DNA sequence: CTAAAAACATTCGTTCACGTGAGTTCCAGTACAAGTCTAGTC
């Protein structure tokens, strides 16, 4: 719902990151097992980012829902992580 | 001659100063992670 708690929190979260307002969002919705591999989930971004190199955004848009459908929470969290492009595992990429 | 008063010699206990090995812990130093890097228009 646009005015639920949950669209209010996903859209403020002071513009405690973006992932975690995601992860708490999506825990009572999710499944608690995924069954997407690696080379699925590297597939969609790259369809992701060609979709929108080519500015065709229902082919996102289909991408997003499957992944979203065909993953956990955890799972959700760090795809969104591994797309905002900043992880902060607490060990430096050296 | 005589004993006695003074002086001298010895051993012990206590105090102190220094040196040194061992255990505990506190902290300066080091390593590492994360953020910043100019401001605006169109």
């Amino acid at each position: 719902p646009r005015d639920g708690k949950d669209a209010l929190k996903l859209l403020n979260y002071r513009t405690g990151d973006f992932a975690m307002i995601a992860y708490f969002v999506l825990k009572p919705r999710c499944l608690q097992k995924g069954s997407l591999t690696i080379q699925q989930v590297n597939d969609l971004l790259d369809s992701i980012a060609s979709n929108n190199s080519a500015k065709r955004k229902d082919l996102i848009k289909k991408s997003l829902l499957q992944l979203i459908t065909q993953s956990s929470a955890l799972e959700q969290k760090w795809l969104i992580r591994m797309i905002i492009k900043d992880l902060k595992l607490g060990v430096s990429q050296q």
